[PDB]
């Protein structure tokens, strides 16, 4: 037993913002059906391939990160199964200042949520399979922090002539641009002149094609980061890393068009 005197059977709990609750379901839905959330000490863990093994998604937010927290004392770890589907109708009317709170047992899932009215739902903790790549060096050529509203501008554009998006890292710019027959090409150019490009890291050129339609997805949850870290090689994975100011991140992995 415990000084707490309500919901005594779940192992964990925590509170959140509703509505940066639901920018990270909405992103891991872009590329995932089922998720496996991981509570522990450290805060919350998704990670998760889509069934191409092209995507991936990670989202983390951090236990300081909540309004409240905790975990039953027999326990280091607590999986929540959902999909993702059911979890944005459970946060569906979220608006700023609107707490979600969420307990998680072994048989079931929790979710109140402090709206216009106390929404409750009590979901099955669902078994679903994790797929991850395998852990070995990435070594990334090119990095740069951009403004995301402009890469998401320019996917945008990229996407009214073609379906692959090509990203040209040069010692010292960024381009992102159409390729293919359509005109005109579409094509952004960042130097370190451009204020929308706050940080470029070039160990080698690289250039990478991707397809536009997943990443422009992806740029879905551009609204919680002001930039955008992009991080790639020639012809391998595109990595994407939003940072939220209240720690949560939010990490895109999509492969190469080839």
């Amino acid at each position: 037993a415990t000084l707490d005197s309500e919901f005594t059977d779940y192992k964990a709990m925590f509170r959140y913002e509703a509505k940066v609750f639901k920018e990270l379901v909405d992103s891991v839905s872009k590329i995932l059906d089922e998720g496996l959330f991981i509570i522990t000490g450290e805060g919350l863990r998704l990670r998760g391939m889509d069934p191409a093994r092209v995507a991936l998604v990670d989202i983390e937010i951090p236990s300081s990160s909540f309004f409240d927290f905790y975990m039953a004392g027999d326990v280091e770890r607590v999986e929540l199964g959902v999909n993702m589907e059911t979890l944005k109708g459970v946060v569906a009317r979220a608006k700023k200042g609107d707490q979600l709170e969420v307990r998680v047992r072994e048989d079931k899932v929790l979710f109140i949520v402090e709206s216009v009215v106390l929404r409750r739902y009590l979901l099955p903790n669902l078994e679903v399979i994790v797929d991850v790549p395998e852990d070995i060096s990435l070594e990334f050529d090119a990095t740069a922090t951009v403004i995301a509203d402009v890469v998401k501008k320019t996917l945008r554009d990229v996407e009214l002539v073609g379906d692959i998006v090509e990203f040209d890292a040069g010692e010292d710019y960024l381009s992102i641009r159409s390729v293919g027959p359509e005109r005109r090409r579409v094509e952004t150019r960042l130097t370190r002149e451009s204020p929308a490009l706050i940080d470029l890291e070039v160990k080698e050129p690289a250039t990478s094609r991707y397809d536009v339609g997943y990443l422009k997805r992806m740029l879905g949850v551009a609204k919680i980061a002001e930039s955008i870290e992009l991080s790639f090689s020639t012809d391998k994975p595109l990595k994407m890393v939003f940072k939220s100011p209240d720690g949560s991140r939010v990490t895109y992995l999509l492969a190469p068009s080839t």
